[PDB]
């Protein structure tokens, strides 16, 4: 026989990562497909289809688990996914325990980086953990002595939703800073900010041009006037958003997920910039890199089932 | 009225760039790559072109990089990475469905040709365009200009075996021989590669981890990721001494995802020394100017 079998998904605005962990959580499987951007019924598919095959090879009804970019609502179970229109507004796991006869667990995709990266043994005894995921969105996931808050309706740790502070708007020029809307449908929150998606449109909107973030880190290294002009202002902003984000919630440990926590000058940036901006007796938080790579959302959904 | 779209396909990844007559890039969308139905792959791009004719009321020209050869004379792809475009006649197939000319052009091609015209390369000799991605690729530029070559397969690199020294390296009779899309079997697109680079990791040590997890293993200076980055600083520096043999570029320009692993930078200028001829100097060896935008760029403004 295989033995227990622990499936994982990581739905992304673009693609589905899945992972199958054996009893000894070692990964024996990983696909990555399209995520279906119209049909609900082809999203359903994608899933279950991962889910079958995987059964089918490994002969076993794997455990599943999925994280996903917003909310399961806690009472209906309705879930709202601004960057996954696909599933906006259906009720993920009913549909899902339906068409693969087993219990599902569906969670936040911060909520599942955190839990993986926290349960490493280097940060399973920390009193907190922060863990923050900058990629097309900004989400937050809080670990309090290795337990994580999910909150009264699933919304912990969505900082990602709270409008840009004062010193922010100073920053960018108060009554001429760029407002930008917002994917939940409010004004001027930090998910199009501090995201690598904020990082293009805040370069776009001093610099009329449709860089990607890569694009514009590139030039920024090649000592580029405007990239220049952009990184400064941007490690500016970053440092004092989290400040502000950094006196709420004082975590011992941040971890940076998603696709910008690869510009590694964050890491040398932050601890320079932040205690301007902290209180007088503040200590900076271990702010350090994903030790999972891309994978903590994967492994984070799979294990929800442990 | 004027505006070039560039696509850039991938195993992964769609990357879609519109730029105006100032060649300022204009828009930029990124898709999944449909990778088994064609009907799909061909729809993933014809959106893309209609939406932005639609959001700048004009038509486009078209400019595609792929990551595969047009055959020469039947215009058929053939794409290792990518099993649904296999065998289809993408130009006409497109040209059809969107009513104007389309070029087709290599990936690495794309990418190199975009590298080459940067203002701190540009009176080169020559520049060599590497991509390491889900394959791996190579675009030769001589005095300004794509060497594209007798039927499209110039650079092909990554279809070339693994030479005797790699093999050893990797314990000979005993080494991984890794199956490939172009049907041949031991190409160095399967060792070098992201995707490579992780299937020689699940190959010692029975564990399926991507190749962003293995780095970040490093980083943290795990045994396993210690001993794989080790024999892959040592495989790449070996396989790319022996096409520098060949091909003694200039400058080399690293694209794709694995390009990102910064270790690379510093591994290559002191381990490529000792597997080159005794009096080889090394090429100026950079990552990508452009980020990922080389073969957008490139594929846009071969309609330039
Ligand atoms: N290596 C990189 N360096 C800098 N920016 C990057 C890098 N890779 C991706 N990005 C940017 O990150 C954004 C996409 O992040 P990514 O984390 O891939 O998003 P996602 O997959 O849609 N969601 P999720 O994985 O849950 O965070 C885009 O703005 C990219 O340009
Ligand atoms: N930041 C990174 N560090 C290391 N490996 C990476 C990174 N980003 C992507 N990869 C790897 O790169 C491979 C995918 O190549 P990538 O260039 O991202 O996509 P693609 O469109 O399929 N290939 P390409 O032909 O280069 O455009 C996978 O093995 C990824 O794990
Ligand atoms: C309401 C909503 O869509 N929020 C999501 C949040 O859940 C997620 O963690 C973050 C990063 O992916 O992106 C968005 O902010
Ligand atoms: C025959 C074939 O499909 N070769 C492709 C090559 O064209 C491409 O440049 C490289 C990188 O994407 O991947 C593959 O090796
Ligand atoms: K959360
Ligand atoms: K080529
Ligand atoms: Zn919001
Ligand atoms: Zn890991
Ligand atoms: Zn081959
Ligand atoms: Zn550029």
């Amino acid at each position: 026989f295989q033995g227990t079998m622990y499936y994982g998904f990581d739905i992304g605005g673009t693609k589905i990562e899945f992972g199958a962990f054996d009893a000894d959580l070692v990964r024996v499987a990983r696909e990555r497909v399209a995520t279906p951007t119209e049909s609900y019924a082809a999203f359903l598919d994608a899933i279950v289809t991962l889910v079958n095959n995987a059964d089918a090879e490994f002969g076993v009804k794997g455990t599943v688990g999925i994280g996903i970019p917003g909310i399961a609502d806690v009472e209906t179970g309705k879930l709202l996914t601004s960057n996954i229109p696909a599933a906006m507004g259906h009720t993920l796991q009913r549909d899902l325990e339906e068409r693969l006869q087993r219990p599902v667990k569906i969670e936040n995709d911060a909520n599942c980086f955190a839990l993986s990266e926290a349960w490493d043994e280097d940060l399973r005894g920390e009193p907190s953990v922060l863990g923050l995921i900058l990629g097309t969105g900004v989400g937050g996931g809080l670990i309090f002595n290795g337990k994580v808050h999910s909150g009264r309706a699933n919304i912990a740790g969505e900082i990602g939703h709270t409008r840009l502070p004062y010193d922010a708007l100073k920053l960018l020029g108060m009554e001429n800073a760029p407002i930008f809307p917002c994917g939940c449908k409010n004004s001027g929150c930090i998910d199009n900010y501090l995201s690598g998606r904020g990082f293009e449109q805040l370069y776009d909107h001093y610099f009329s041009e449709k860089l990607s973030a890569p694009e514009i880190i590139a030039h920024y290294e090649q000592g580029e006037r405007r990239a220049v002009q952009h990184v400064e202002r941007f490690m500016e902003l970053l440092a004092i958003c989290l400040a502000n984000i950094f006196t709420c919630l004082d975590p011992h440990v941040v971890v940076l997920g998603g696709g910008l926590s690869n510009f590694e000058l964050i890491y040398q940036e932050l601890p320079k910039r932040l205690p301007a901006h902290l209180l007088h007796v503040a200590k900076l938080p271990k702010i350090i890199k994903a030790r999972h790579g891309d994978a903590g959302g994967v492994r984070g959904a799979a294990f929800l089932n442990l």
